[PDB]
Parts: C-alpha cells; sequence; structure tokens
C-alpha cells in the first residue's frame, strides 16, 4: 500500500478533484 500511497500522494486526488 506504501508504495501504491507513495505512488499517489492523496493530494493528486483534490488535484484533479478540481478538474
Amino acid at each position: 500500500g506504501e508504495e501504491e500511497l507513495a505512488e499517489k500522494a492523496p493530494e493528486f486526488a483534490r488535484e484533479l478533484a478540481n478538474y
């Protein structure tokens, strides 16, 4: 998970959440 999380960084969700 850590790597998926590392390959994710829950800030991307918001970085696209706006678009």
